[PDB]
């Protein structure tokens, strides 16, 4: 028991690459962006599909978006708004340069916007959707990314999860095999103390089932 924990968080672990990438004026640069995309949405300049407001936490979809169980479906083509010049400029050509992925892999941009006390609970990023690697950067504050989420379903047989990755303000993350395919991740409440955001870069699947 003990020792099938160890063993999982060592695979979650060969799935995870992290770097620091952005700098505090990168990072207060891009932050200003996100605030602008905030600001657009509550002006209803937005695409119907573009933005997804959820209590604790807004999803906001460019370039590609999705929707019983285990269905969802990428909304037709057009759907959603472009991802945005800053995106490009400010965060993705980051990552090229420095060999996170290559030119041309991303067509989908995800920006997390969260209150304090704001979540996700236990998912996959959808198999069927979103090709791997699965790229994410963090912005306002400093968080944890769990993985391994049982416990929050099932507290008293499992408290904690398998592993717990911080995820610095700057920090890139970069999820493949193992830990994008064969677990779970999620955030917890009370590791989102204050307001944090972040940015999903992902390639959506040729097959991505479509409305
Ligand atoms: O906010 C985060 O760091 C993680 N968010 C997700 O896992 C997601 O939107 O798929
Ligand atoms: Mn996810």
């Amino acid at each position: 028991q003990q020792l099938q924990k160890e063993e999982e968080a060592r695979k979650v672990k060969s799935g995870i690459r992290q770097m620091r990438l952005f700098s505090q004026d990168e990072c207060a640069k891009i932050e200003a962006r996100i605030d602008e995309v905030v600001s657009r949405a509550e002006k209803g300049l937005y695409n119907e599909h573009t933005v997804d407001r959820a209590p604790l936490r807004n999803k906001y979809f460019f370039g590609e978006g999705y929707t019983g169980p285990g269905q969802e479906r990428l909304y037709p083509p057009g759907d959603v708004d472009e991802i945005p010049e800053w995106v490009h400029q400010l965060v993705i050509q980051k990552l090229v340069e420095h060999r996170v992925i290559p030119e041309g892999f991303v067509n989908s941009a995800v920006i997390n916007d969260y209150q304090p006390g704001g979540c996700i609970v236990s998912h996959v990023d959808p198999i069927h959707i979103f090709e791997r690697p699965i790229v994410s950067v963090s912005f306002f504050s400093d968080s944890a990314l769990c993985f391994g989420c049982k416990f929050q379903f099932k507290p008293i047989r499992v408290s904690e999860p398998v592993l717990s990755l911080p995820v610095r303000r700057g920090s890139v993350t970069v999820l493949s095999g193992y830990a994008a395919d064969e677990i779970t991740h999620c955030i917890r409440p009370q590791d989102i103390k204050e307001r944090r955001a972040v940015i999903i870069l992902r390639k959506t699947r040729l097959d991505a089932p479509r409305l």
